[PDB]
């Protein structure tokens, strides 16, 4: 047992948040999957994690002889010690310099501890990723939050606090939504801003080749900075920055994570080699997910829920946690499992049961989820927002 | 697309005061190029597992097998069943009740203390502690109180002033292998009813019966609140671990953003990590042999008059002043010897260290060298030591 200072804490937590749940345990435990189930819960959306040839290719390079480099990014800051990944992902997406991470988080706590000064102006979504927040609060950035998607709300507190970093999902993790990029693109140009994207969601999903949404839309020159987690299509445990400029040269020597927690391993970067060749045919992948993505989202919004999602990414608004249990009870029993996403990642009466979509769903599955909301929307036990 | 001159205001000063300020126009921790016949000592595999057989099979064969697409964040995969079996065998590997799994060490330090921390808890944390200990604590708006190094004068002063709070240290520290007065910081925790958090990071695996690290050598295991390590030191993969002697690994995640928000390690990770343990808790012998060539170097090194705080595997060179340090470490690297160069913000900026890290597939023959090169370095060269 523990000092009360400590102790104190960790009662008040177990109690407000394990115990006052119906199964004893945190609200995004429910029960077991069974393999009959419908899981909707992972980030890997052209289901490529058991993929043969990808496997194959991590296994050999795992079996060859690997040198031992066991230390800090910036020890293999040398262009012979530069993986040809990164120059292969800076093309794939058109940006100019690519930089590898441990992970996406990492890329935007990097990043943005890289081109922030304390009180630097951060222009961030409300519902951007929570890397980005962090990231910049780490730095001692200033924060100024914008209403979801909102050009008006983002115009005014530029214009009443100075140039500064506009930092956006391009697709948003709990809602689904598209940001406005040409809108914010105008933004940024006119007011003197930087823009940093994270294509976390887009990535391989989205546009040619899946190089994502900056260059579906035709703007990837416009960009500053582009960051993706590497964990979501990609399948892979890691992380991106994207430069169209120099900052990369320096995002080794800055950022804390870079600096003093250890590099990918020589045979994790050859592994995304072979995904990246794989993401890069996968049209119809790309399209049969798109084309269930909406097949759920017209279904789903017409019994009345708010769908606010424009992707393969689908929030059912669930409301306060007591409600949320009830529908995640309900959609499990009926054999459909997504992901409660609570506090912090939202407020505590806006919760979001997350349904992440992949391209092996099928439209026999779509059907069930949508006759399993309808039958919810007539149980008579919880509401949806 | 230009950069804000705000940002581009930081970039040219950072790309002219730290790489342009430098001879080879790059930053201090990039030397000449490495060859085959030269000396390494910048890794941090101390049991040189790195190329093991055994563990890269159990790796790619447990990667071959079939995945279950498991991306996402490692709250969803806390039922008893989800749970990964390294845990309660890393757990009981080193007597601590229960482990948690995290995707690096910095994370494993940042995760715990923001699950442990209050705003203006107290965190007395020893000066040379890791960046990770620091952030941690910093991210979580506790009242951080530093000590001196391994000084428990200090320490009781801070305590006696602020009140309970974490005492933070590493077992054995990154930049200079020195030790923490364990023992004695068990003594302060119990007489000022505060609660003990050991960074493991180079003592775990080294250090032990079957190298279960510093604590468990000296029986001080049930007595320590939390312990931390990073798996990438002697574990030698890429990945962190929190071990509690109480309930806190039930919400740390659920609590840590890292552990939230950042995807979990992959099934066949874990398995990897198994195969390591085994090895390592075999691995006398390695252990034996790396604990006496540390102990060549110490006393050789200290022999030239050189201050060698160090009493393990890492010694660090104290090379004062960047200017010199450039000199020290172009003189090392003329010669065959690769250490790695710690300077700012790993460092204040007139007290940087070149770093030995030693190997247990280093022989006597390089000892003797890299003793005879310091040697002359210390006689004919251009340069101090501090
Ligand atoms: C004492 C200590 N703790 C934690 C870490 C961070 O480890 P990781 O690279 O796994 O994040 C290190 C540095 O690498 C370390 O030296
Ligand atoms: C938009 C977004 N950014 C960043 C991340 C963090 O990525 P990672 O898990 O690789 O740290 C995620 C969540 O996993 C995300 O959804």
């Amino acid at each position: 047992q523990l000092p009360d200072f400590i102790q104190n804490k960790i009662d008040h937590y177990i109690e407000n948040y394990f115990d006052i749940n119906k199964n004893g345990k945190h609200l995004v435990l429910g029960k077991q999957a069974s393999p009959d189930d419908i899981i909707l819960q992972s980030n890997d959306y052209l289901a490529l994690a058991n993929h043969p040839l990808i496997k194959a290719r991590l296994a050999k390079s795992l079996l060859e002889e690997q040198q031992s480099l066991f230390m800090s990014a910036s020890f293999l800051q040398n262009d012979y010690d530069k993986p040809m990944i990164e120059k292969r992902l800076a093309k794939f997406t058109g940006f100019d310099e690519c930089l590898l991470s441990q992970s996406g988080w990492n890329a935007n706590v990097g990043l943005l501890q890289t081109i922030c000064q304390p009180n630097t102006n951060v222009y961030i979504d409300f519902f951007a990723h929570m890397s980005l927040w962090e990231g910049a609060r780490y730095a001692n950035a200033q924060a100024h939050p914008f209403m979801h998607n909102n050009c008006d709300h983002l115009r005014m507190l530029i214009q009443r606090h100075g140039p500064g970093i506009i930092v956006v999902d391009s697709i948003y993790s709990t809602l689904g939504t598209i940001a406005p990029l040409a809108e914010l693109v105008n933004i940024s140009k006119e007011f003197g801003c930087a823009l940093l994207v994270d294509e976390s969601h887009s990535l391989g999903t989205h546009g040619p080749n899946g190089a994502g949404l900056l260059a579906e839309l035709g703007l990837t020159r416009e960009v500053h900075f582009m960051t993706a987690s590497l964990a979501k299509t990609f399948a892979y445990r890691a992380g991106a920055i994207w430069c169209n400029n120099e900052v990369n040269r320096c995002v080794p020597f800055i950022s804390y994570p870079a600096i003093f927690s250890s590099t990918l391993l020589p045979y994790e970067a050859a592994g995304l080699e072979t995904t990246l060749e794989i993401i890069e045919s996968a049209d119809n992948r790309r399209q049969h997910l798109d084309r269930m993505a909406r097949k759920l989202r017209i279904g789903l919004s017409q019994l009345g829920l708010t769908i606010r999602s424009e992707s393969q990414i689908i929030g059912l608004e669930t409301g306060d946690e007591r409600n949320t249990e009830k529908v995640r009870d309900y959609l499990e029993s009926n054999g459909v499992f997504g992901s409660v996403f609570c506090r912090p990642a939202t407020s505590k009466n806006k919760n979001i049961i997350r349904l992440s979509l992949n391209s092996d769903v099928n439209d026999e599955q779509i059907a069930k989820i949508i006759e399993v909301c309808s039958d919810a929307v007539n149980y008579g036990d919880f509401y949806f927002r």
